[PDB]
């Protein structure tokens, strides 16, 4: 088992989460298998119960963990699935010592942060890096540790001395330390003394780097590359560069032309580890995959506009997962993507009273989509603004996604206005009235990797062909409210088919609408189980839809 | 309300403790209401689970709390009563806050040690210091802080930047630093750079102390005390010394001597609290009586001997209310003490074959002594060398006292050899062989404060005069086993009385034996109902009773 | 827009007041944005040159207009803010017409009452009912009219014959009138005579009542309102009573009970007005809240007593806003409430030689109270009266807070008895003697909102904590004297911290004693900003300290 922090830097926002992803796909072209752990200073047991108004979303697990958005950068770049374990924090190991302290394991014992708790971070690390990730049966041969928060914050100390433990609690050439950091540029020349400090801080800890991955504004001269080469024990080629380009897939060939990878071949004696030649190829073969993808993206010009309508859009980490299964479709597509960010609210017409310009461009910005997506997110500001843009896209004929939410909203928009019942609503907020006409119920949640069975009418939906026409989906959920099902067969009847539901009935989870190119929701989050070479298929559905050819697209997914 | 930190130093065996309980005294002699609370960097929750093998005893409060040992010295210094609450731990606060997100009070925050932790800590001292700690209504006027661990240890890390909040979260002038620190000797030359390491590491973490209190094996010079204060902020009647003295009840005065009070008085502005004219005389009466006890000590030299019999008697940490127990009662007697500490195990026959030196020197030490105290303590090591101390001291006539598990060695003992009943044991580790014989039996713990009633014909024993012929008592329990009810009145009929028991009977609590000048066991713990004037009845009886005078000391308590 | 005239009756102390403040909230629990507009007869342009003797206090808005006393009820009912414009008056709309007269805005037209001037009071509703009052950038949906003065005193004709014309220049179901009516008891018997002559009195003037809500001190009999039912246009559940309930509180949910918004739901046809899925939540939360705070008004037993010192205390509508700022307080306390009304000057000790009864009877009250509050209004009566409370709190220890002229007479106290000037004093009235020891100076008034920056070292204030640590207050002020601030130094070095200021300085705004649990004054009323559901922060303090619990409103106040 070979281990790679990547770690710390001077601020929070400084990127880490590319920069590990990209690292462990570089690894997964040696053919070698690969695992991740975020650990996270914060004492939250898990991202479940903090708002998305931090931190970004929340991400699913097949486990039914609301983890830290970081996994799912894992989990899209690397291919692997991570369980709830993957997902290190404060909250987490202090719960585990302080209930093993109570059960008594410690032996009468006085407990420590040092040697009991960074033991407990160390056994952790252990166990969860041997969990078999990809879907074969082996162990993977690589971890990649992302050191969450910055070096020398108080939140990070027990895990800043459980890794200089770890180095050799675990043999060297088997552990090796990135340490990401930022180069400011003032008067165009790049300042150094910021990742300077930083890399006291790390030595201060007893950590050492091995390769420090500079993160600013331009090239690194040649100059400031020698600057910090100097001043740290890292060679020249072991100070790394990562530009702000906006593709973030791009990362992995930057870091590829830098020669990293020849650097960690030797560092990590990655040579020594034994493969089979299935291995060798399946790893050459998901190099030229990303060269293609890459490619397409510097030579793809045709624009497919989708309008993504939501509350707090300038949070635009709040999304992060919608963003990626769109790019994902969309270079499954050959197609270049504008997400048009609608602030949900500002559709609604109070807004043309309080602010008319707010009004106006969120308007103009809705009806310039060639597709629309709404997105999911509980919380009941802007929930009209989403049932006027689902009215909108339903009338006007053009493409749109409900997601979680997003479904809901479209349900009640077909209720108040195709079935005509004005007044129906979610029973999430105005159930202090004990309206009788529930469009939501609640049915604490439905959480993790679940089966839908697809109705067995459904033959026709785009739909049910973009996942192949086979009669079962796995897909994760997250929500506690639900479309009740004592009006579905209204819906069914006046054309809004539940094309799917959960095996017990009663809790429907896909729709498709009779007469319409491609409107469709789904209960669960489709963004989740998206990866780079394999898109999530509604999304899939909704660029193709946007662009044109989804009969196309149909023909190719039934080979 | 005040606060008075005491804090830190280059080593955690430096005496802290007697400085902060020294301290707290020395301000109740201006008639302040005074509390404390000691903070342990530990992760247990209590000092009831961890061995006494480690920081000494558990000490048990009213509560039935076993907080750190740490407690004792300020309820027996300060005559306070604290709760389970004035112990605060890591394994406490973060317990707390992880419990409190799960519940959710953050409101879906991100957690964090900076702000929500140190804003815990700080919640926890201000509600803490508030309760009231006196037998009068009031809240205390000032509250004593003891800083466990070493300052820069990352254990202390949340504690130390709480600290740092506190000094503005509550006024200056209304909180104030003791730095306690080592000043080491080499060469005769009193070296100091050791306290200037520890004077920055509180400056790092922007704690300023107001006092530095040096511990050495010397007076300072007065080169030592400058070469301090000028490299400090600190003034030169600001750099305390406390001196390896063996009477911990002189420093007080020597604290006083080195005017400790006049720079408090100043800088906590003291004179701005409101006194009584109660308070102040309440307040300077408890000084002259603390003036008595130290002449005492200094002019009373007829040595009487006790011997304490025990496991691992070289941890003198172990046994720290038993000493202070016994040094009450012999200074209440006006008499010189000499503790002779018995290893149980040496005593047995065994170790003449397997060391017969530590065989003749523990029965040397036995057979010297004026009186004999089995202190308590559960584990299966010595008991027959305890059950032997009881036999020797029944046999020959010799003072008694049995503390928890040293009452039912005595009854063992009585049952074995008086009652001849060979094989009769402790429920406690024989019961894999299921004996009929039982002296113990369980009865998961009784804990705390509890009442003893006096069973009615007790009115002739020495120990319940010693309670002044009081009817009931209330005293300190921590037990799961206790003697078996079916062979009470067995003993009772062969002279060995159960003077007391809980109010539901079948739970033993005193004895005394008929027919010897102090032979005498109890359930409870003694020790921690011990003050400086008003030591523990049973432990007065005790050391009475080595000296002669037990008379006396009865004629005495009943006026 | 909505219009809904509350109007009228046979006397002017009926409580309309109440029930316009009510009715606005009521309809304010259908998720409506609403807004009110006080008519008063009276010739004054303001409440600001009126004498508080008459009319109780004048209320101060954010404008800085010293208005009516009915605009505060419908603040604090409401939510809402108001501008000097929601008081119209005899005196404003003559002042307007005349001004614009001699402007010459008529054209060369003779000006007369009608027209012109009932076209004037129309204009001012219209335009006055259209500024946004919530927080939100929203016009109201309806307004509240309260009519002042009786119907058919001349004093009101020019707005009861614009009134007329109103109900047709705004549609109808866009205008509705309620008559608020008097039915005296006499033997038992409910007399409806005086009722039915104040509904010709109304349809003599063309307006026409839509519901009738009588004042009596019973419920109605079933033959008193089918007596009204058949003589007046109204139906039987237009027949609206209040009863003389102490809890004003209650009102709206005794009009709730008497379906009164089930009438104006068809009369307006308020589900016509489009409303959000926000405002209907937002809506029905609001109307939860309010059957939990009667429901606490109704199970609260646990009495904390305030004594309040003023002038005239037996005129009880002279401090309604402390009376409604206390009760919030109390109620967010979880505690009934008793105001001890102490007439200061009998405090004094002239009044033992003078009328020795109301001496002793005013010293029992001031001597039984858990709190003291000293509220303010100009004028030398009694304010040695106000200094010995002053005194009294600060030497017993009781919690005070002082409002205005109560910061400036602790000031004085403080000034007379802990620095020892014997007679330093006000500049309101000695200074036709040109004093040297000023405590007040002046500094033509300040007035309305304005911003209060805590002075930089005041963390440790139960006041700052109060206002959850933010640097910054915003507050109603109204005063010409503030405290001398060549002497601020000496009482913030004697312990009397002018914890906030102006700005600019030199104006000091909010102190806190050092040494005391809760004592407290400010130079703005604090009276002004509190709502139902938050009340008044230093009135949240005094109500908690007086009850005790002040630490863990801090604790709470800090989430
Ligand atoms: N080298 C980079 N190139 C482009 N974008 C980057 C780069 N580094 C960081 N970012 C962007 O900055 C944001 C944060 O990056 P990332 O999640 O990797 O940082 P992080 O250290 O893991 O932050 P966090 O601790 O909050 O998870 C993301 O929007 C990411 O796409
Ligand atoms: N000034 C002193 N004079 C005499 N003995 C001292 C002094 N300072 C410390 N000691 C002794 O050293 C031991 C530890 O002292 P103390 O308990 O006060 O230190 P502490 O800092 O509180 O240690 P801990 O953190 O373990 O509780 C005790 O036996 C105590 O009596
Ligand atoms: N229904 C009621 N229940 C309880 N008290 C009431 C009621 N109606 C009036 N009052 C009380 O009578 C006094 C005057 O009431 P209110 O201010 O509402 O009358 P008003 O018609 O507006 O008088 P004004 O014209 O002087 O403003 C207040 O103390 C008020 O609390
Ligand atoms: O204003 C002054 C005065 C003096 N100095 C002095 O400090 C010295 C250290 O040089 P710098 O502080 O400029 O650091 P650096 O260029 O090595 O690092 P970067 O932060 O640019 O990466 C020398 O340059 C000396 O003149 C300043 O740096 N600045
Ligand atoms: O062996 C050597 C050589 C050089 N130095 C040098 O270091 C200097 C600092 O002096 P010290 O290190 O002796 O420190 P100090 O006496 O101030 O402090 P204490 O620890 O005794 O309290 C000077 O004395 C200089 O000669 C040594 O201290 N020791
Ligand atoms: O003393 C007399 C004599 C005659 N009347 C006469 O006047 C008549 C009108 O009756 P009332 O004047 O009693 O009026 P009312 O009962 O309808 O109204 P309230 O004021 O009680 O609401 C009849 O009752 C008739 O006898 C009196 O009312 N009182
Ligand atoms: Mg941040
Ligand atoms: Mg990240
Ligand atoms: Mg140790
Ligand atoms: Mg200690
Ligand atoms: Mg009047
Ligand atoms: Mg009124």
């Amino acid at each position: 088992m070979k281990y790679v922090v990547v770690s710390g830097g001077v601020i929070s926002g400084i990127g880490k989460g590319v920069l590990a992803s990209s690292t462990g796909m570089l690894l997964k072209t040696l053919g070698l298998k690969v695992t991740s752990i975020k650990i996270d200073p914060y004492m939250n047991i898990d991202a479940g119960t903090m708002s998305p108004l931090e931190h970004g979303e929340c991400f699913v697990l097949d486990d039914g963990g609301e983890t830290d958005l970081d996994l799912g950068n894992y989990e899209r770049y690397l291919g692997i699935t991570l369980s709830r374990d993957h997902n290190i924090t404060t909250g987490k190991i202090y719960s585990h010592v302080i209930s093993r302290e109570r059960r008594g394991d410690y032996l009468g014992k006085t407990v420590q942060i040092v040697p009991h708790l960074t033991n407990a971070i160390q056994d952790w690390i252990q166990r969860v890096s041997k969990i078999p990730v990809d879907d074969t049966g082996l162990e993977p041969d690589v971890c990649i540790i992302e050191l969450g928060g910055t070096v020398g914050d108080i939140e990070s100390a027990p895990f800043v001395e459980a890794l200089r433990q770890f180095q050799f609690e675990v043999g060297r050439e088997n552990f090796a330390l990135i340490h990401v950091s930022l180069v400011p540029v003032i008067h165009g020349e790049q300042k150094t003394k910021p990742t300077q400090a930083a890399i006291k801080d790390l030595r201060s800890l007893g950590l050492i780097p091995d390769m420090i991955a500079c993160r600013c504004s331009e090239e690194l001269n040649r100059s400031t590359i020698d600057k910090i080469a100097m001043f740290c024990h890292v060679g020249p080629e072991q100070v790394v560069n990562v530009h702000d380009v906006n593709s973030t897939y791009h990362v992995p060939l930057l870091l590829l032309k830098q020669h990293m990878i020849d650097y960690l071949h030797s560092r990590l004696k990655l040579g020594e580890v034994p493969l089979t030649l299935e291995d060798k190829e399946r790893g050459s073969q998901l190099l030229t995959n990303w060269e293609n993808m890459t490619k397409n993206l510097d030579d793809s010009d045709d624009v497919v506009k989708i309008a993504l309508v939501g509350k707090y859009t300038n949070l635009k980490d709040s999304y992060l997962s919608v963003t990626k299964s769109l790019e994902h479709a969309s270079m499954k597509c050959r197609r270049q993507l504008e997400i048009l960010w609608v602030e949900a609210s500002n559709l609604e017409p109070e807004t043309q009273e309080v602010d008319k310009n707010k009004f106006h461009d969120s308007w103009n910005k809705l009806s310039s989509a060639d597709g629309i997506l709404v997105p999911g997110g509980f919380g009941t500001r802007g929930i009209e603004g989403m049932i006027l843009a689902a009215k909108w896209a339903r009338e006007s004929g053009v493409p749109f996604l409900g997601v979680c939410l997003g479904l809901q909203v479209a349900a009640i928009e077909f209720a108040r206005n195709v079935i005509g019942r004005p007044n129906s609503s979610s029973t999430e907020f105005l159930d202090e009235t004990l309206l009788a006409p529930e469009d939501q119920v609640v049915i604490t949640m439905r959480l993790g990797l679940r089966p839908t069975i697809f109705q067995p009418n459904s033959e026709w939906s785009n739909i049910r062909k973009l996942y192949g026409e086979v009669n079962e989906v796995h897909e994760r959920h997250r929500h506690r409210y639900e479309i009740n099902p004592k009006i579905v067969n209204d819906m069914e009847s006046r054309g809004f088919i539940f094309v799917g539901k959960d095996e017990t009935g009663q809790r429907c989870e896909i729709f498709e609408l009779k007469g319409h190119p491609y409107y469709v929701g789904t209960q669960y989050h489709p963004e989740y189980t998206s990866k780079v070479l394999e898109p999530s298929r509604p999304f899939w559905g909704l660029v193709a839809a946007a662009s044109g050819t989804l009969g196309e697209v149909i023909k190719d997914i039934n080979l």
